[PDB]
């Protein structure tokens, strides 16, 4: 499992990095970015929150525009950002800005040509958290969160593994992905057209037949131009009414999808989860 | 005017507007953040912020994190583009020149003194458009970075009393005597040094009458530092007058929005304490 820094750039007494790695899961080069807090240099193992960010993005997106570092600076908790689906020459891609590069769905795809390479779910669960904890001051608590096709996979992963996570919190997440377009595309395309394997990757399948509870928070722009037609945040209010899941979801008047959003809440995001991290 | 986008940020909106400029004969773009106070009936005084090479006013907007403090002390910040843009406008494709790199001055040379009155946009146009269209009082500070950092220093020096205070991030502090600063002022005013004098921010420290309070924060592992910003002069050109300058050199940080990011908080409370 090989690895090299590719930057570095201090950041309130801290250091983002970006690292390049070789990924035995994705079977392709990964690029992903850690933010270390000022309390790493300082001899104690810092708890590490993972970020899923959505369509399109890279790891930058999220540690340029997020505005996190200057409270996981002042709260001590690492910030670890993965890409988005494997990259390279010989990935399976689809020109859709929805399906392929940038689009990787947090799923472990089982169809050809997708299960050459993607996935994603396998390397955020399992390779990447491995890789970080042999190699930085992090310590054994881990929380997870992220963003639209992002708070999918974050409320899929937490959900799916309740002992490993502290807490999870999600913006805009796309709720109920095999009952809206985003969801159906790339289910169909990496798992198989209708296929019961869509149930193991669907927050709000999980959620009600969900033993074990991980705190969750959920942040919804009112004036989100996706908000009815992929996220469906009611289908998961009504998922945790069924075993009363530890779920608050809230509606922000005004706020849209943009960074604009999640740049506004990630402070009360980041306190949630060094409660549940402390 | 037309608003293009709209994003509420920290209970306050992010806005773009495009216009037509008369002063740089073409549409422009600018983004203004507007915080909660000004949708309370309060007037809010406004910080210009000047930026870089290279960008457009979504830099600072998306990657700085001003909002949070912005909202928290009622400032309204207005990022102006670097340069005029639109396939009217003259243009060299080095990044050092023409569009994105029009370095605050108003243009004497050709093809440039069409579109490339920069110093005017900031100066005049842009101010009395914002204080007619926007609920902001008629007090202002201006920030910038880089060449934006060159701008505001030289804007604030020469319009004292319009200015409240003046901050920058790793300025071009001594235009007349780096690459970049050479390159556009030979292009943008020709190649005699004597008109130059009136934009080197160091040059007009030096004879300084009129104080406005000004913090500089310089990262000591900038890779511009050594040939282009040369912070050393402006330090040297406040000892001249006892120009009152706030420099300080920051271990470890780089040219980055990482470095702008972890101090914008000191700018924003500076500059707070001035228009208040």
């Amino acid at each position: 499992m090989t690895i090299e820094n590719m930057s570095v750039n201090k950041s309130f007494g801290g250091w983002h990095k970006q690292y390049s790695h070789q990924s035995q899961t994705l079977n392709c080069e990964m690029r992903f970015a850690i933010y270390l807090p000022p309390q790493a240099s300082s001899g104690k193992k810092v708890p590490v929150l993972y970020w899923l960010s959505g369509l399109t993005c890279t790891d930058e997106n999220f540690m340029q525009k997020a505005g996190a570092q200057a409270l996981a600076a002042e709260l001590g908790i690492a910030i670890v950002a993965p890409d988005t689906s494997p990259r390279g020459e010989n990935v399976a891609d689809d020109e859709g800005y929805d399906l392929g590069k940038g689009a990787g769905f947090y799923v472990n795809a089982t169809q050809a040509p997708w299960n050459r390479h993607y996935r994603m779910y396998d390397y955020v669960v399992d390779e990447l958290p491995k890789l970080i904890e042999s190699m930085f001051p992090v310590s054994d608590k881990r929380s997870i969160a992220g963003h639209s096709m992002g708070g999918h996979g974050a409320l899929v992963i937490a959900l799916r593994n309740a002992d490993a996570y502290q807490s999870v919190s999600a913006f805009s997440p796309i709720s109920n992905p095999i009952n809206c377009p985003w969801g159906k595309k790339a289910l169909t395309a990496y798992l198989g057209r209708d296929s019961a394997t869509w149930m193991e990757y669907d927050a709000s399948v999980l959620m009600r037949q969900a033993t074990q509870f991980v705190p969750a928070l959920v942040d919804q722009g009112d004036a989100d131009n996706f908000l009815v037609e992929q996220l469906k945040p009611e289908v998961l209010e009504a998922a945790a009414k069924v075993k009363g899941y530890p779920l608050e979801l809230n509606y922000r008047e005004g706020y849209d999808h943009s960074y604009y959003f999640i740049s506004s809440f990630i402070e009360n995001h980041l306190r949630f989860h060094a409660e549940h991290l402390g």
